[PDB]
């Protein structure tokens, strides 16, 4: 799996979502360079105005691009599952608000790494921080904890994202995640470790569509 990530790989992201009845689609394109744990992508809401804040979608919209230090390479489940890919499922609970449930398949289609996602959000408050668009357009650094799930030949991952709200407070989004390989081939099951992430969101001055440009760095640590 590792050999497929030694250079710059193009990425395509396609998401179909329904949050409280509001249906939307997002498409993104960019490139990933796992040697530096770097991702540069531009996402566009192809159905009009996004009904939820863009920051709430970052974690859903390719951890195989994380940089794993040489001494930890035998712990990189993500790249070990390629090119056949892996299924990535999550429930994301927004504190004092609704939850997203997501199911995604991440795999290569030719030499393009593709992330195809289905997202369903329910129980959001119409006046809450999410449907009421009260989140700032920025993003914090977080640690993402990984454990092997030997029973399913996959991994379980959990972390908490802190979204800044415009009145200065914080909206917590607890993430529970499971990844399992698509192939029947072997994968690497890791010892407990974590990924350190940092993300910068920006806008394209020439773009009129509802969009988000994202620059992210992720490196594995803990061993």
């Amino acid at each position: 799996g590792e050999e497929l990530f030694t250079g710059v790989v193009p990425i395509l992201v396609e998401l179909d979502g329904d949050v409280n009845g509001h249906k939307f689609s997002v498409s993104g394109e960019g490139e990933g360079d796992a040697t530096y744990g770097k991702l540069t992508l531009k996402f566009i809401c192809t159905t009009g105005k996004l009904p939820v804040p863009w920051p709430t979608l970052v974690t859903t919209l390719v951890q195989c691009f994380s940089r794993y230090p040489d001494h930890m390479k035998q712990h990189d489940f993500f790249k070990s599952a390629m090119p056949e890919g892996y299924v990535q499922e999550r429930t994301i609970f927004f504190k004092d608000d609704g939850n997203y449930k997501t199911r995604a398949e991440v795999k290569f289609e030719g030499d393009t790494l593709v992330n195809r996602i289905e997202l369903k959000g329910i129980d959001f408050k119409e006046d809450g921080n999410i449907l009421g668009h009260k989140l700032e357009y920025n993003y914090n650094s977080h640690n993402v904890y990984i454990m092997a799930d030997k029973q399913k030949n996959g991994i379980k991952v959990n972390f908490k994202i802190r979204h800044n709200i415009e009145d200065g407070s914080v909206q917590l989004a607890d993430h529970y995640q499971q990844n399992t390989p698509i192939g029947d081939g072997p994968v690497l099951l890791p010892d407990n470790h974590y990924l350190s992430t940092q993300s910068a969101l920006s806008k394209d001055p020439n773009e009129k569509r509802d969009h988000m440009v994202l620059l992210e760095f992720v490196t594995a640590a803990g061993i």
